[PDB]
């Protein structure tokens, strides 16, 4: 694994091929999770931030930016959407959690909680995923779409198999995240495919 | 009866069936009242915040958000509306009072008094209500309308059979409400129907 | 008379009949005057703030809000209009003075002087007026127009038979007006006609 | 001469006749100058601020406001224009300088330098002007145009036969102008024609 | 060489001829560079800020302002574009760096980093350039276009044959740049062609 503290992936151009694969040994279906990361893009079209597909299942867990001020989460191909006041262009810190028992999904944008939504109560997110940054998967690992590609910078990505309490979400926003057991930016296993460059983070 | 201090009802999806019934023993018609609560929604269409119907009488006491910055109160099916500068989306704290003797209705939004309006001077709000959060009633307890449903979070709801002076309204807004004899968040008798989840309040 | 310190007139609904008559001991034509008051309304259409008519003479002295940010003064049926940056809805403190010798009219909005205009140099405003709040007169005392009615709250009204220097205007704005010899809120003679309610001032 | 310290000319109405003539025994052609003054108008159409014509020469030196945020200088009938962020309506302090040697024209608006422009390098502004406030001259002293008339207040007008450095512009802006040898508000020779009233300056 | 500390080039008018040539002894192809300068213009159409062409190669290194809030860099006739929130008109400090090994291009606008883009990975910028301010070259030293001309002021220009770290970019922004080996405002070799005037910098 590699410690990417203080660094970002730069997806420096639009394409249907540039991407990063994130590797996790996740074998157990997820009942709960929290996912946090920081991103900086000047795209105004929609784009995928985090794409997690499993065999036979598109949009099994997907974080997708619809337009300025509007974020969607998909769980098992069902979607919820939440709104927020934001500037454009601007760096953003995004957390999202989901809890099967209640179905509640919660976005936090720059440490501010969005209105809670709910979906897929009782569902388990399937395991053995392919996880992709920079492109949105329609297949198990592929079938990308140029108009959903992420162009810009991503970093500080963590994913936990629990629902973090607010204090721990704020800690992540402030730059001291709890160590994470699904994905952890400070101990990350990844594969760059195509034109993706690792650079220091200069915009926090 | 349940103490919901520090908690909210989450109506996590749009529907024509998800709702909470609030039970009060109120039997004497009301000359005066004050109603306070906090809400957080990213709907921009109109929606009902607090729906109180009596037998044979639609919109007997209704707090209805027309659009961003515009709030209506119905008394006995007659309406007044007042405007305020506000951000969107954003949590809101709302108090509203009405006094039969003068007919005066006063909204307070995030501690700001709106322009006073007046209606139903001399009227008495009927008692033995059905009170619903999450949907707007057109019947005694039912006949909901998807396009009036409330999607989002509501908490800290109190209702008194008198007009609170401004200092007591600010106390509610600050988080130190007087005890309340019609509805009280710290001793609430409620019935969840459909998809409504109780969660901690994280947005005040 | 009546001491309305700390209180406002509330015109709680649109109508063509609700109004207040103000009674002045004014037997002499006016060469100079200053008029100050506070108002709070969420109307965006035009409306009359202060209507003073004499026999055979419509708009003999009239303060009329044309639209957000635009105020007009009529003297002997002639009009001037001045603009200002303001928020909507918002309480406002308005002073207006006029003097025959120069014809100069000056509005002050929330203690800010508007651009001076001029009209009716050499003219004397006629005596023996009917003075009305809540409606715009077209006759001596009447002939109202619903689309010119004032809905909202008015308080702290004073009128002097001289042109106040700026430091006295600012004293009025801050809540310490000099004693006033035409109309005085602390010693006011008035009649309520229709639906007008007196309430405490809560927005200053 | 007259000392107008603390006072303004008020042009209280739109007309094609109201104006002030400024008198200066300017007998030698001008190679360099700076002109400063304060103005307050809520016109949104174009208008002349300072009109200097010589025999057979229209727009020999003219300061003209095109629209909110846009100011023009004419030298010998040729024009430059520069833009600025400004509020409307609002008082403004305006300085403009021009230098034959380089042709450079500087506007300063509320103490802020606009982008430099250039025109008429090597030219001499003709002597023996008629100088008018309130109207734009097309002839030697006349041929006004109602739609270019200045309605509002003008004060603190100074004109120097040199290009003032920045600190001298700050000095004028803050109400402490350097002594001036072409026109000086504290020793001004002027002629009022029509409806122009001298009043105290209350908006600084 | 000339020390232009505290001075700017003023391009006082639109034209297809006014320009400055910048002379550098650059003989080896450039792998990496940083370019910083300050500019002030009230043009809203597109314009060239810095035009570097080599024999037979248009837009070999070009910094081009597309519209308010949008900056482009060309390397070997390929383009990237980044967006920023900015006021108009307003002075600006611009740095841009590019590195062949990664292809990464980074704009800094008033010390704020824009989203990184990438182009021309592995390419070397050709040497023996003609470098022009005030006009956009389509040939080696010429073939200008009036609608791409720069009207306004430019100063404090430095170019280095390395990618400056962030703290050094802030140094340049604040007025204490590192000495620079390709172009240096304190030791600049330049030629004025047409109407370009050197004046003190008054807008920092
Ligand atoms: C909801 O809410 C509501 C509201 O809030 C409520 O209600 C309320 O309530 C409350 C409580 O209850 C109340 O209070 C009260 O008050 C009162 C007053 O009133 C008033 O005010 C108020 C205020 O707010 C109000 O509200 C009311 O309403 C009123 O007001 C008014 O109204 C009216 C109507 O009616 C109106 O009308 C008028 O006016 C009009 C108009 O005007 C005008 C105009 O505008 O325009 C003006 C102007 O200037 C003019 N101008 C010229 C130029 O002129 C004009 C003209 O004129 C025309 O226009 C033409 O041109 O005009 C007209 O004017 C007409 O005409 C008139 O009429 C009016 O306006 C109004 N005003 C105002 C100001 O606004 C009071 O009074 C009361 O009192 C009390 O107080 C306290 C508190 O502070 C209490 O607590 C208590 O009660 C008290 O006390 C007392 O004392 C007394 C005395 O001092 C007494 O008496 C005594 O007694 C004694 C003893 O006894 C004996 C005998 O008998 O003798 C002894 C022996 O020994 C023994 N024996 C043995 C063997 O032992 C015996 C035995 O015991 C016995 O008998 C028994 O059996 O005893 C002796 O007698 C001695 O002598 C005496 O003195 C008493 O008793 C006591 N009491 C008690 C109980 O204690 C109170 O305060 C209120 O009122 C109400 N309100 C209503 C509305 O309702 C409710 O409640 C709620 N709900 C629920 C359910 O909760
Ligand atoms: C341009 O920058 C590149 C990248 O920083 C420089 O290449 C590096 O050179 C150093 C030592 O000279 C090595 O440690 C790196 O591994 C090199 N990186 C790569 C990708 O080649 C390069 O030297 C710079 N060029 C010039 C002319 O200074
Ligand atoms: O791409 C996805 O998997 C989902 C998740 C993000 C948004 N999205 C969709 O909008 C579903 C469809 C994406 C592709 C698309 O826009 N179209 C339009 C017609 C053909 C094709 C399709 O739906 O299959
Ligand atoms: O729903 C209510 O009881 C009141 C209170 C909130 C707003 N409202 C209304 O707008 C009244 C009518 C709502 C339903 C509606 O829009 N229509 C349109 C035609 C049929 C139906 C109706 O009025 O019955
Ligand atoms: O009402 C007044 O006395 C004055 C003062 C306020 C504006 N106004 C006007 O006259 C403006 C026009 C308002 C509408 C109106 O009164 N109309 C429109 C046509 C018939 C009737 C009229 O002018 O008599
Ligand atoms: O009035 C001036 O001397 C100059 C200076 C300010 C603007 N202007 C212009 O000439 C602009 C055009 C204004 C309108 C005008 O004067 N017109 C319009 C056509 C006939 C007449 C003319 O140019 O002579
Ligand atoms: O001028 C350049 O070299 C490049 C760099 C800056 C922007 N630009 C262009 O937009 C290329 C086109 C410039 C000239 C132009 O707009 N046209 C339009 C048709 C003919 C002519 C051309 O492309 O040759
Ligand atoms: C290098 C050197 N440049 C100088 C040029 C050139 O001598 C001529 O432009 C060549 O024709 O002359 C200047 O007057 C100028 O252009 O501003 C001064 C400048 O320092
Ligand atoms: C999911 O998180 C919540 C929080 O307590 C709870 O429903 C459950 O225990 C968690 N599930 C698992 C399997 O860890
Ligand atoms: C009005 O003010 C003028 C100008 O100062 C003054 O001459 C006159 O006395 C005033 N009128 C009255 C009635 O006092
Ligand atoms: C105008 O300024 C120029 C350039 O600074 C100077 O040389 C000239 O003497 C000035 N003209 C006069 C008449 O003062």
């Amino acid at each position: 694994h590699t410690d990417l503290s203080g660094k970002v992936f730069v997806f420096p151009r639009e394409s249907v091929t540039d991407h990063v694969n994130l590797i996790t040994p996740l074998e157990k279906p997820l009942q709960n999770f929290t996912l946090c990361f920081r991103a900086y893009s000047d795209l105004s079209r929609a784009y995928s931030l985090f794409s997690y597909n499993t065999q036979g299942r598109d949009n099994e867990l997907l974080v997708y930016k619809e337009r300025v001020g509007e974020y969607s989460l998909y769980i098992g191909r069902h979607k919820v959407t939440s709104k927020v006041i934001e500037k454009f262009p601007a760096p953003v810190h995004i957390c999202v959690s989901w809890e099967s028992s209640s179905g509640i999904a919660e976005f936090w944008i720059n440490g501010t909680p969005l209105v809670k939504k709910g979906l897929r109560q009782g569902y388990f997110v399937e395991a053995q995923p392919k996880i992709v940054l920079g492109q949105e998967q329609d297949s198990y690992g592929g079938k990308f779409d140029r108009s959903q590609s992420f162009v810009g910078e991503i970093g500080d990505l963590y994913m936990w198999d629990s629902v973090l309490p607010p204090e721990n979400i704020l800690s992540a926003y402030q730059g001291t995240p709890l160590p994470a057991n699904i994905l952890d930016w400070q101990a990350l296993n990844y594969e760059i495919r195509g034109y993706v460059i690792i650079k220091p983070l200069v915009w926090v």
